[PDB]
């Protein structure tokens, strides 16, 4: 039993009553679908390579809709914190469990994210990915900041927070701010 969120009677694994979420890391240079680089080019700033940042999967992203430019959920912060959980074959647990805070400056559509991202409905609605998690989220790691966490693929709760100040003034710069 790797996976330590337990389904609730609506199938979503939670944990000490806080909703799971499952995690992976990408790479891919991209802008993103929050616009985090000058406008009109597909070039990141660095802080959106750099940073906790992430790519949650799209019904999160977007409220329940299927924009993939401006998600409503652009720029809000997560607080994610392991169990020691993992999906076997797909993670492993990892050193330790501090949480981490990342800001969304990106989409993980379902289209070609099937296993992970493809989640029908928002947080609330009791939808789940094939591993019966509620949302997911994909994490930058360009430079290898999630490496430097040790991170495989960790089970975690997961709660949107107030972003932490320079993830807040970072945000201000990119196109979606106030859109």
């Amino acid at each position: 039993r790797a996976q330590l969120c337990q389904p609730d009677a609506h199938g979503v694994r939670r944990f000490n009553g806080r909703p799971c979420a499952s995690t992976t890391r990408y790479v891919d240079g991209h802008k993103g679908a929050c616009g985090c680089g000058q406008k009109g080019s597909d070039t990141p700033f660095p802080w959106n390579l750099q940073k906790h940042v992430t790519a949650p999967s799209e019904r999160y992203f977007d409220d329940g809709g299927s924009n993939l430019w401006c998600g409503k959920n652009c720029g809000k912060c997560v607080r994610l914190t392991p169990t020691g959980g993992f999906v076997p074959g797909k993670g492993g647990a990892p050193p330790n469990h501090n949480p981490v805070v990342f800001m969304v400056t990106n989409a993980c559509p379902i289209n070609g994210n099937e296993e992970w991202c493809g989640i029908s409905g928002k947080p609330g609605t009791n939808h789940v990915n094939s591993h019966g998690y509620e949302v997911h989220f994909d994490l930058q790691d360009q430079v290898g900041q999630v490496e430097a966490l040790h991170w495989d693929n960790p089970e975690v709760t997961w709660e949107e927070v107030p972003c932490p100040g320079d993830l807040q003034a970072n945000y201000q710069q990119c196109e979606c701010h106030n859109s």
